[PDB]
């Protein structure tokens, strides 16, 4: 038996977790060769896996059709998951895969096994890494905001990550707390935060019925995958340049922060529609 | 006639040159192997009935060793030597046979220069590590101090060093490769090595003769007792004639490959045992050059 | 001063220029001029530099100095140092792997094997117009080579050298001649350290071995002659097999002599020291 | 105002359609009509066997509308003023031999090689100098040729001289030869004996006649050359050398045969 075409649309709703309008739903009726639809799958998960924040760089990621219609999602061309197992099923296949230190930050190197340079690395010394290493890589190191950042270079690209760990359900229920909090009304704020006690922050916010609301609660992906990281890459010269790569650095903190306030703007958005 | 002359004269030279060399091919490998300052025992080990396999380990890795002080330039290729059954030893680079023992020594060295590209000062313009980015040569120790302690592979160009030398530096993986070179071709390291002789000789009077000589035919010549030209074509068949000390590669490791301190140690040690290398000839031919003497 | 800086640098070519003694005879700027640019001409024919194509003046200047023109643009003045001609010749220059010019004496256009045999160049040296053949072999590891210009046969003779290892063969001579032992051997011991030359002067320090680089003979040296035919005898190939031989005669006679002459100036130097 | 019919008359003597008329019928520009008038001008005077390689050749038209001919930019004459003018403007510019042959030399001043060199050394100078030239030696056939070379062109002439004089008695030869009563043949034959040829054709004086009725450029220009060229690589290559030298011979004989053959049709008629 083969299975349906909600399998599109749940991959758009995951990829959209990490920031990714992956569009795997209109690009499945433009009915363009599976081999598009395998490549579009594939960029949009590595994107994805970019922002999830996970620390697999070092992993070979790809997604593809499968002879029943479904999205089987692939690392070091070993299946982990399936689209249509749930989106759990896929953080949990993804959870052995892991190394985490106490701060939630990876500890595997983006570029394998070898030597990384320490995170405390003054500019001046990064700067001649930059400038006349070839590939190198360093340790994760303190950022401004309660950040983290680290750079390492592959062939002719320069990348530089930054990241903010946060658990997905943590993410989720912090930005439930920013939307009640960011309300002006203080009896209307009173009322919803009352309310969380027995309902949870999130279904506080009224997404629709009772048993709806779970429906919105627990199978949810943005309980299982959130905006950790966000890594932003230089080519040929620029890859090269030390001014490039601060101003590199910069604008990856600043996307950062705009990604991770997608979800506190969606659940604004809900609580507005639910009044 | 002239060349039944010559005939006999490279002929008897030759019989010094190989007299208590043991084995055939094995024995040419060997003293090709003496020019770089290796001493490889092949011809020992088959004498001791060491097995194929061995023997071909023996002088693939007598060849690198080579490879690392002749100052061709090659690092970028991989080299092996192995034995064929009709009693030869092939050369091969990057797994392509490229040359036979038994076709002389010349033949090697041709079949090197295609792959060779040397500047003007006589040192290689290719990289270590291949295609890619390399360093510049005159780095602030400061800064060649960074690369070496948190890059991984990199490399730098040439820039003189101390004492007439040139010097680079590479890591490939676990490894720091400190190369020191002072090019010198075959031709004026026989020159030099003659020059050593007369400059040895204790008997005034027959010193001042083969200086007197050096000043029309060239210094080889004088102690050979022929014009220039011909006491080279009188050596045109051993390996000397084509393979000399250029270089020294000294290897770090472990640790010691990410510390400065470390590196520039090596520096000195890679210079003076290229001195060293350089100041010496073979033990083979310094029995022919000091042979054709009268006195002491 | 100047003049005597010039007169050195013709000597390295085996050219007595006598620009010193011209110019204390009161001659006038003329005469000068057309000593120093004779004398150049000749030199420029023994360095082997390979500009036969680019015709050499040289002038007096009215702050004392000499202009060195190719083609009649300023190339070089000789207050500036004899590197520094070198060095304003250089880029003119295109040497081979032999060290001998790629440059066409006749300029653009055909040139002829220089391996071409012996019973066709009669041809072209009895029948041709302008002509020119490349260079090859000739005898006594020399090279050679042939052109015609108008009525003159020009057959060039090299055998390049470089400037330093004639240097440094002259301060061998010197060192190999010495009568006292000790400091014989001494000089022989630092001539591995610092060089032949750089033992002979001294020159253990920096400064000095950047001194003994503006040395003219440390860029300038003898490596050919050019022997000339003219009227019924530069299309006489037979004559030009003899020229063929007395050029490569003068060619071992001019390298000898500048050696012999430099090994006396370096022991000069030496004992005065 | 037949002048340009007149210049292609002129161009027709050396076997070079120069259609010039056809041209200045057409609208064509001065500068094209000078082009194309000089460039006719110089490959006739390869073929007519003048002499005057050496001197630059030029047609150019002026206000009266007249080809005016330039050697080396004098002036040396006008079309309007008839073609016996020009052959006179020429004829103190020549240097022939006592063989109808120019003894100037195509590159001017300078060596050049005597002319009967075995091809083994003419080859040396084919394949390996600059400039040559060689004197006339004779070639196959009572034929004559040279060979030169200029900067990138070699230049090979075959030549058989022959006289406008020579050229009218030989088309009226063969015009008697055509005729069908071996008695009025045998009259003109003989009759040739005293007035020539030409004198047996014209049938009332040799002597007058042949000089009164000079009106054609055929009594002054004829066919005696070809000069063909290599270049490139080709000037270089004996065996394109030897091919262009046959290749020269064949064509002379056949501009030859073909102008005998119209001066038969004109004396016929």
């Amino acid at each position: 038996q083969g299975q349906t075409d909600g399998i599109y649309a749940a991959f758009d709703t995951l990829m959209s977790t990490a920031g990714v309008d992956s569009q795997i739903a209109a690009l499945a009726a433009s009915e363009a060769d599976a081999g598009t639809l395998d490549a579009a799958l594939t960029q949009s998960l590595q994107e994805a896996q970019g922002r999830w924040g996970l620390g697999l760089h070092h992993l070979r990621h790809e997604a593809r059709l499968t002879d029943d219609g479904d999205i089987e999602i692939l690392t070091d061309g070993r299946p982990s998951a399936r689209v249509s197992e749930g989106f759990g099923a896929l953080a949990q296949a993804y959870a052995p895969m892991q190394a985490l230190d106490e701060r939630g930050l990876s500890q595997w190197a983006a570029l394998g096994e070898g030597y990384r340079a320490p995170g405390d690395l003054p500019l001046a010394q990064l700067k001649v890494l930059i400038e006349h290493a070839r590939d190198f890589e360093t340790d994760w190191s303190a950022g401004r905001g309660e950040t983290f950042q680290r750079v390492w270079r592959k062939g002719d690209t320069l990348f530089v990550e930054v990241a903010r760990p946060a658990s997905a359900e943590a993410a989720l229920s912090k930005a439930a707390w920013k939307v009640i909090a960011s309300i002006k009304d203080r009896a209307f704020q009173r009322e919803l935060m009352r309310r969380s006690e027995k309902d949870g922050m999130l279904g506080a916010l009224l997404g629709a019925r009772h048993a709806g609301a779970k429906a919105n609660l627990a199978q949810l992906p943005e309980a299982h995958f959130t905006v950790q990281a966000f890594v932003q890459t230089l080519s040929g010269a620029a890859a090269r340049n030390a001014e490039e790569y601060r101003a590199a650095l910069k604008t990856a903190a600043a996307a950062l922060e705009e990604y991770q306030g997608v979800t506190t703007r969606q659940l604004s958005e809900v609580l507005r529609h639910g009044l």
